[PDB]
């Protein structure tokens, strides 16, 4: 019983956290292998940051430019190439803790630990979601770009996100580790902002079946809704539309608590209406968007 | 920018985890040096004891079988003494933490690490974790510098879904006994100092609608406090908010008289990093360290 934000142990993680100094500039890399990889930005100055030339910047590099720091030990740099904005910087030795790994790129709402860094040590762990906007609500200082989200399901770790800068607003951006931006970001520092916000229905749906697995049904009605009704109403709210693959997606928490999708999705209609009067839903005042339905299985 | 609940790395923890069977029981165990530390329960536990022999015990570390040479009962916990020590041992030490102190707990089922979160000791000495059967002997810890500080070490869910557990010398935190049992955790309350540090993170990061022009003495604060079955705040709570007071240069008291708005009012429709309830999962360290960046 008892239902928490749970990170994925970060171990794994930990043993590939490398520092990468570049000039004036020291931020975080991930040792995998022979291979650092890291946010390209590291061969930048702040004055180049508004229009900056990666090819431009890179070719006037040479790989004693680059130095990299895994503990008390200076690594060589015996290559570089950069894969769009992220840079590889290839090594003398291979890392003995590399783990079982994969490049994921993941969608709006799914979720990932992030293994927090500052100049190649790991301060701390927590757990997030890519937003709808493709925006990350993270928790970060300068000092922590390079640091990463990964989900370990078995032994393998998938690595799916690298942290690049910090908007206006205080959330994040960053790219898959192919270098990929999530969301119409550049690394560039030109007016930038996160487009408007929603809420992950269906991680909410998801969120609202672990409750009721933990005992709690204050907020279950008599009602059902077609698809359509409910994503008129959850428009409204700023809620992210639910589709078909979402309600297909649901069907195992439906079929373990036996409450139709529909019927979840007309709870959920009610509690935007009406608040949650005093009361809370697994120990939260507002409604949770952060766990996925796998999240949700895998937990309770 | 952003404040999350944020647990240590586990890394040098995961390291520890070992799986332990004994009959039918499958729990975890902390290795370190020569000895597996795990919940009594496993196996009058001196009369269950003594008609144990050490292969009974069937210790697994990964994919290997550990020989228990021996064994003995320090109050709530088992020592299983080893043939191998762990090569994996960190530097550490058992520390007894205090109630709003706190911690990161290692979530583990048959010697996996599953998940780590960061949790508080409540007031009542109970934990709000999130805990299935086979979690017993997850263990709770900090880290300071290079140091790992067990501080816990799960034994059981109470009724409530809310759980128990002892320090790693197997003193239970709270008034519990390791046993099927009527036990139940007291009423509970809200860890004062902790949502003052939460409050001074909340300015830290822009938040400041709940700053009023206001201040209170100690004692009408606590009469207030004591009201909405807050934890009292004591003197060496406000010397401990200094380094936040001086940095936001809202006086310990001047914070007081806004949450004591905020338990009259409310927040009226209103968050406060994104929360509409006041957290007091973080503390005055947590608080500095987040919003300082502190690496392991
Ligand atoms: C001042 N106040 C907002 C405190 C927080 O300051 C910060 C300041 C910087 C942060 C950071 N770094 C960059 O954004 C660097 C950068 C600049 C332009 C383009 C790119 Cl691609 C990269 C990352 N994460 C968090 C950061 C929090
Ligand atoms: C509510 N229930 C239906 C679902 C959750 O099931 C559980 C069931 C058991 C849990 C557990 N284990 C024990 O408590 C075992 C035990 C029994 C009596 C005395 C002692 Cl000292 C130990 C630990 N942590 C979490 C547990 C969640
Ligand atoms: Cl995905």
């Amino acid at each position: 019983s008892g239902f928490r934000k749970m990170a994925f142990p970060s171990g794994k993680v930990e043993g590939c956290m490398v520092q990468v100094t570049c000039g004036t500039t020291t931020l975080n890399g991930l040792w995998l292998d022979d291979v650092v990889y890291c946010p390209r930005h590291v061969i930048c100055t702040s004055e180049d940051m508004l229009n900056p030339n990666y090819e431009d910047l890179l070719i006037r590099k040479s790989n004693h430019n680059f130095l990299v720091q895994a503990g008390n030990v200076q690594l060589r740099v015996i290559g570089h190439s950069m894969q769009n904005c992220v840079l590889k910087l290839k090594v003398d030795t291979a890392n003995p803790k590399t783990p079982k790994y994969k490049f994921v790129r993941i969608q709006p709402g799914q979720t990932f630990s992030v293994l927090a860094c500052y100049n190649g040590s790991p301060s701390g762990v927590y757990q997030c979601a890519m937003r709808p906007n493709f925006t990350i609500k993270g928790s970060f200082l300068n000092g922590s770009c390079g640091s990463v989200g990964f989900n370990i399901d078995y032994d393998c770790v998938s690595f799916c996100y690298m942290h690049h800068m910090e908007l206006p607003t205080g959330v994040h951006a960053g790219t898959d580790l192919e270098g990929n931006f999530y969301g119409p970001f550049v690394d560039r520092q030109t007016a930038q902002a996160a487009g408007t916000d929603t809420t992950i229905t269906v991680n909410v749906l998801a969120w609202l079946y672990a409750a009721v697995i933990n005992g709690d049904r204050w907020f279950l009605n008599r009602f059902t809704t077609t698809l359509n009704d409910f994503n008129l109403v959850a428009m409204k709210y700023n809620y992210e539309p639910l589709t078909q693959d979402h309600v297909d997606i649901l069907g195992p928490l439906s079929a373990q608590t036996g409450i139709a999708v529909l019927d979840m999705c007309a709870s959920l209609k009610e509690l935007l209406q009406n608040g949650m009067n005093g009361r809370t839903i697994l120990g939260s005042a507002l409604l949770e968007d952060e766990f996925t339905p796998f999240d949700v299985v895998r937990q309770c």
